[PDB]
C-alpha cells in the first residue's frame, strides 16, 4: 500500500535523529501504533546519504527477528522521508543506563545475549549493522532488547562516509581501513563493558585521544568487574578483528551461561 501523512495521527516525540525527529504515531485506519521515523530531504542529500537511507529500508525490511527492531514500510512527500517502523514501548538501553548507572551481570549478560542472537541473525546473511550503541538498542513491551536504526548497516565486506563519537567503534574502521562482520563483535565487547563499568572502555575528552586509546586497546577494568566478565570482554576486543571469537562462543560462554536469562 502506497502511505502518505494523512494515513497518520502523530504524537509525542520519541527522539531526536540526526536528520528530524522520530514520533509515536497510529495509522487511523487499523488504530495501529507505530513510530515515525522523519527525515529532511534536505539534509538528507546536504550530506548525501540517500545510499544509506536506502540500505537502511532495505536491509532492515526484510529483517524477521524478536530482537531486531521492524521496519513496516516508509513513504516520503515533498519535502521528508517517513520510515515507518515498530514502536519500542519502553525507550532506550541507552536512557536505562542513565537512569540506573550500570547494570548488574545477570542483565548485562542478558542483553548480550538477545544482541548475539540478533547479530548472528544479521551475519547469517552478511549483514553488518556497525553502529552499535546504546541509543540504538530499544526495548520490547517485555522488556526485551531490540537493534534498531540500520542507517549504517552494509554488507561485508566494505570500506568507508564521515564520523561522530569513536567510543563503539573498531580500530579498522577509524583506521579507514577495510572491514567485515567482525566490526559488530568489537562492539559488543564495548557494550558488555559499558554496561557493567557505567560509561565506554575507550572514553576521552578529545576525539584525538580518544582515537589513540581504540588504535591502541587501551582499556583498564574497575576493581568491581568479574573475572568472567573480563575474559569475555578481552577476548571481544582484539585488534586484530580475526582474533575476535564468533557469536556463538559468546553465546556459549561461561560468564553468559552462568548470568544470562533467555
Ligand atoms: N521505534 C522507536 N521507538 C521508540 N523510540 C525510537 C524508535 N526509533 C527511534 N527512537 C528514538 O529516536 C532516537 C533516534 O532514532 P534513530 O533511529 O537512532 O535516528 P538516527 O537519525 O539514525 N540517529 P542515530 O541512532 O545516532 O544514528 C533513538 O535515540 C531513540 O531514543
Amino acid at each position: 500500500r502506497q502511505w502518505a501523512l494523512e494515513d497518520f495521527e502523530i504524537g509525542r516525540p520519541l527522539g531526536k535523529g540526526k536528520f528530524g525527529n522520530v514520533y509515536l504515531a497510529r495509522e487511523k485506519q487499523s488504530k495501529f501504533i507505530l513510530a515515525l521515523k522523519v527525515l529532511f530531504k534536505a539534509q538528507l542529500e546536504k550530506a548525501g546519504v540517500e545510499h544509506q537511507l536506502r540500505r537502511e529500508v532495505e536491509i532492515q525490511s526484510h529483517l524477521r527477528h524478536p530482537n531486531i527492531l521492524r521496519l513496516y514500510g516508509y513513504f516520503h512527500d515533498a519535502t521528508r522521508v517517513y520510515l515507518i517502523l515498530e514502536y519500542a514501548p519502553l525507550g532506550t538501553v541507552y536512557r536505562e543506563l542513565q537512569k540506573l548507572s550500570k547494570f548488574d551481570e545477570q542483565r548485562t549478560a542478558t542483553y548480550i545475549t538477545e544482541l548475539a542472537n540478533a547479530l548472528s541473525y544479521c551475519h547469517s546473511k552478511r549483514v553488518i549493522h556497525r553502529d552499535i550503541k546504546p541509543e540504538n538498542l530499544l526495548l520490547g513491551s517485555a522488556g526485551e532488547l531490540k537493534i534498531a536504526d540500520f542507517g549504517w548497516s552494509v554488507h561485508a565486506p566494505s570500506s568507508r562516509t564521515l564520523c561522530g563519537t569513536l567510543d563503539y567503534l573498531p580500530p579498522e574502521m577509524i583506521e579507514g581501513r577495510m572491514h567485515d562482520e567482525k566490526v559488530d563483535l568489537w562492539s559488543l565487547g564495548v557494550l558488555c563493558y559499558e554496561f557493567l563499568v557505567g560509561k565506554p572502555p575507550f572514553e576521552a575528552n578529545t576525539y584525538q585521544e580518544t582515537y589513540k586509546r581504540i588504535s591502541r586497546v587501551e582499556f583498564t577494568f574497575p576493581d568491581f568487574v568479574t573475572e568472567g566478565a573480563r575474559d569475555l570482554i578481552s577476548r571481544l576486543l582484539k585488534h586484530n578483528p580475526s582474533q575476535r571469537p564468533m557469536l556463538r562462543e559468546v553465546l556459549e560462554h561461561p560468564w553468559i551461561t552462568a548470568n544470562s536469562s533467555k
